[PDB]
Order: structure tokens, then C-alpha cells, then sequence
């Protein structure tokens, strides 16, 4: 059982916005064990009127973060994705997911008295298709691990999509799609 | 057997010439089956006078569409590729090839009564090298499903490669070939 | 045993300057095999002074050269990488790695009296953080096959990342790090 993720088509599972206390956005993300690397695939959905408006500025960030347990499962508290990940294919009461985290071999975390990470990141492009068809770059950043947002964590993935355009996108609500994004990372141990 | 293919270096195989009814290209398309994703694995490369003169204009746009049944095969009087793709390890006697296609939960079709799903587009980069050694980007676009041809279709998947450059990247005819793109998609089931 | 890689967190392993005889940086390289496919990944680290104020300058080229073996070993007299891949899980002495290696079929060499093979580049970038947390790109190629070095090798795998920026990322020496860049390629047959 090679696949852990969202689902393939998920109902509203993550938060975007402030404060806000129920979810607002679908996030897809899979993450398929090939050998030493994790295969990452995510997109965003929005599902409220507040996302669903964010592209009618021209500066946008979008911010998804996930904090893992030690045996890789969604500590919801804390993290924009309020249901954890789950197998493709179901295994025995509490399985551990701990082959599909990212390395702290390879993305340590900046501990008080060790140097700090820059090795933690991956960086790429996807993209906003807007309502009159028009094509926008999002700049997405992954970060592994390197920086703890509490003591009760012990693997952290986060997402961030960013637009700084000349015009905003849109002038009225529509839908926000973030089109897939590919990413591959080192995995712990099983 | 994990891989579904035109095999590795194919003689022309495709027509991209509007109106053409013979091949006049190279289509080399590599899916791999690896959990609940496919890694996609594209290029194209040009094999008629045609072809290989598109890029001594600056504005530049390449379609290339693929059309599958129910079983996963190409339907070649529509499509682009007019051999079906095979497994790179023989199977039994039309072996379905379904579980490489793109979902049609992830990736639905507009149909009539149902709102338009711009959730079905993957969208990249790769690069053209002329023959003075200038690298020219091209805009890929991939499609998956979102849009049926005709009434006979299960599946579709198309690429478009596109520039629109300041100056032509060549002046006299020249190998086209696009440099390979990689994609990942969600499958569906076997 | 489907991964070939010099290890997760490697020590300085690979010579980037210019006639320099011990290693000067950390190059991470990781091949697993995808069906028909390799999956690639790869970063660099500096560890000289020299390497690590080369973004000093606006300009940067970097270059690693691996030149392997008709059984997919590192020719480390010629290569940039100094210690050969490894096998994430131990084989039998000198098991073949020509599973790994680049197709010669799809990426054939530039023999004296065949045509050149420019189908034998991938293009794409990754990025440079650099110490105020500006983000730079770097254009990356990889070459596959096409140019001998010598009559002693079989397979060729050439990275080049590249900066031509307008102004130099860094004033004073910081750690140069590549953010991973993912590539695919089709391999040769067990």
C-alpha cells in the first residue's frame, strides 16, 4: 500500500482563512512511496466566498501548513487539513505512516544550538486559470521539516502559493483552483 | 506491468498538419503506473518538411489529442497517435489498459447540466533548442478528460505546446523536438 | 532494490572548481526505477570557500559530470562524483546498475558518422536562496549520452545549473545550495 492521501475528489477538509474555525478549502494530496523518494501531487479548491475572492487582488498568499505525529498522522489542532491523510488501501487499526514523512536525516530541524536549514525547501511554479481564460504563475514553496511550530510535533510539510501580479485576476467570485503541483522529497524509514 | 508506451524511440507515428492524413511526427508518450497516480512522460519530435519549418515563425502552437474507450485504446480515427499505445510487457489478448487513464472523479467531463470543470488542466514548461544553440521556452498545457469529441469517447488527454516568441528561433528547416515534460495525474481503478 | 543514490545526506563527495584534486562540495543524487523509467533527484552543497562564494559574482556556472560503466558504475577518475552510487538495499559484489542508466535507444551517442542528437537534453530550473531570503532561479540541464569523453565510458549523465542575474545574490560567503530538481528519463534494460 504504496498511497497516502485526501481522496481523490475531497470535500471542504483544509482552512485558508484567519481565525476561521470550519473548513473552507479542498486540498488533494497524495503521496506515493517510489524507493527512497515520496511522489507529492496537491491542489487547492476554495469552498467559501472569502477564498473564492482572494484572486480579485493582485497580491495573494495562500498559506497550508501540516504537522505530523511520530508515526506520520495529522495532528489537526494545529495544521490547515482537519482530517487525517489516509490509505488507498486500509490496513490494521492505527498502521503507522512514518515511511511517508520527510527525512529529518535529509531536512533536519533548526534546533536552538544547531545551524539553521536552508536545505528544506523545494521551489516550482503551477498555476491560476482566471474566468476570462487568462493563465497566472503561482510561485509555490514546500518547506520540510526545519522549523517546529510546538513541542507535540514531529514532521512538518508546509504549502505556500504566492501571486504579486500587475492586475488582479478576477473581478467577481469564482472558483480558486491552484492546478496541480509535483514535488518529490526523501522518506524516512518505514 | 507497470508501463504503458509508444515505445522509446518511435518512427512517426502522429499527425500534427491540420488536414494531413498521414504521419508527419514522433510522438513518444510514457504513462507509469505508480499507486493511485500516473507519471505521464512526453515529447515530440518533427519527421516532415512541415513540421520542421513551424518554428521559422516567432507565434508557434502544436495540438496533439488523444482519445481513448472504455478499455483505455486509442480511438485512431480522432486522435492525433494513430497506433494505440502498448505495454512494454505483453499481457493476454486486448488486456484492458483502464487503470492508466485519468480519472473521471478527479477529472470529470463538462456535460451539458453539470458546471464547467476548469480543475482538469496541467500546466508546465519545457524547452526548444534551435539550431544556433538559443533555448526557447514552450508553454505545455495537458487536458484530461473536461471534453468530449464525439459520442464514441471515454477518455481524453491532450497537449498543447506553445510559442510566441520576439524573433523565429530558426530560419532555414530543423528538427523540430520538444525537450520532455513530466506530468503526474490521479487514475482510475484497473 | 529499485534505488541507486550516493545516500540521503552525503559528505563532500564531487569537485566543482577548476583543477581542484579533493572534493569541495555535497552532490545528493537519487535514481529509482518507475517501470520503464528512472525517477531523478538531485541537489548540491558547497563545502570550499571557493564554492561557497561563487554567488558572489552575477554569473555562475556549475557543472558535474558522471561518466559510468557498461554495468552502470562511476568512472570516478573522469567523473565530477569521486565515490560511486550505492544500492539503498546491499547486493551481491559488483551487481550490475545498467538498469539505471540513461537509454542508449532514446539517447544515443554522437558518433563520428551519424547525425547529432539534440534529443538528449532536459531542461528546467531550481533556485538559490540566498542569505537575505531572496529566491534566485537557476536554469538546469541535463545532458543524457550524446558526448563521449573518452573511449572508456558508456553512459553520460551532465548537470549545468546557471545564474546570469543582474546582481550577485550574496556579498559575503554563505553555504551554496541547489533546491532539489526532479527529472525522468528512459532507462536502459536490466
Amino acid at each position: 500500500n504504496n498511497t497516502l492521501w485526501t481522496g481523490p475528489k475531497p470535500e471542504a477538509n483544509c482552512i485558508i482563512e484567519y481565525g476561521k474555525q470550519n473548513p473552507d478549502s479542498k486540498l488533494t494530496l497524495i503521496l506515493v512511496k517510489n524507493g527512497g523518494i515520496v511522489n507529492g501531487y496537491v491542489t487547492l479548491m476554495g469552498a467559501s466566498d472569502y477564498v473564492n475572492t482572494l484572486f480579485k487582488n493582485k497580491n495573494v498568499s495562500i498559506n497550508v501548513e501540516l504537522y505530523f505525529d511520530a508515526t506520520g498522522h495529522i495532528l489537526p489542532d494545529s495544521s490547515s487539513l482537519k482530517t487525517d491523510l489516509e490509505l488507498k488501501y486500509k490496513q490494521t487499526a492505527d498502521f503507522s505512516a512514518r515511511g511517508f514523512m520527510p527525512s529529518t536525516t535529509a531536512y533536519p530541524f533548526d534546533l536552538p544550538n544547531a545551524g539553521t536549514h536552508n536545505e528544506n525547501y523545494i521551489f516550482g511554479q503551477c498555476y491560476y486559470k482566471a474566468s476570462d481564460g487568462a493563465l497566472f504563475p503561482l510561485e509555490v514553496t514546500v518547506m520540510l521539516n526545519k522549523r517546529l511550530p510546538d513541542s507535540r510535533t514531529s514532521y512538518v510539510m508546509t504549502f505556500l502559493w504566492s501571486l504579486n501580479a500587475g492586475l488582479a485576476p478576477e473581478t467577481t467570485q469564482a472558483t480558486l483552483i491552484t492546478s496541480p503541483f509535483t514535488f518529490s522529497y526523501i522518506r524516512e524509514d518505514d
